[PDB]
DNA sequence: ATACGCGGCCGCCCATCAGAATCCCGGTGCCGAGGCCGCTCAATTGGTCGTAGACAGCTCTAGCACCGCTTAAACGCACGTACGCGCT
């Protein structure tokens, strides 16, 4: 669990709500799900690099739940 | 022959001496810690040897985790029957 955990934090429930230090929106969430990890920072600013010329980019990962993640990340945006 | 007197009897309030009954102080029997104790045989003391078992090294099973294709099993709801249970 640590080796899953040492590069997303978002992987058991009481992860959240500690994170959000205020009140439903839907900005706040995103910004503090974007700046848990810099993977996610460093994912969007390459990807909006990426999206300045046009390619087609694919993302692998192994953690099954991590995608799901990567889905209510990227559907929002 | 005819009229007066009275006599113990008695209800009356009023007086004296013993007996009953409550309070002020009590002895008695039962229970449970104490003490005494003493002959003594089981624990303690001082001591040796050796062996279980702690411990560190090591390797080598199996318990975990994780995933996805497949599907049997669980789910929830709709409808009515045949019991739970209440009464007499």
């Amino acid at each position: 669990e640590l080796k899953k955990a040492s590069n997303h934090p978002y992987l058991f429930d009481n992860a959240e709500e500690r994170v959000l230090q205020k009140f439903m929106t839907r900005e706040n969430v995103l910004r503090g799900l974007i700046m848990s990890s810099g993977k996610m920072v460093l994912l969007d600013q390459l990807l909006t690099r990426l999206k300045k010329d046009g390619h087609r980019v694919l993302i692998f990962s192994q953690m099954v739940r991590m995608l799901d993640i990567l889905g209510d990340y990227l559907s929002i945006k």
